[PDB]
């Protein structure tokens, strides 16, 4: 399915998708990503929407 990422970071913000076989393998995705790109923010996920986001 379909996941998506907010990023709301003090200096890398914006949207993010990604197609994974369920919310855990996205997670691990996304925060790899917002780790490599220097992020260090709080969490959450809307099962609802498929969303995660991250904030700083």
């Amino acid at each position: 399915g379909q996941y998506k990422m907010i990023l709301n970071g003090k200096t890398l913000k914006g949207e993010t998708t990604t197609e994974a076989v369920d919310a855990a393998t996205a997670e691990k995705v996304f925060k790899q990503y917002a780790n490599d790109n220097g992020v260090d923010g709080e969490w959450t996920y809307d099962d609802a929407t498929k969303t995660f986001t991250v904030t700083e």
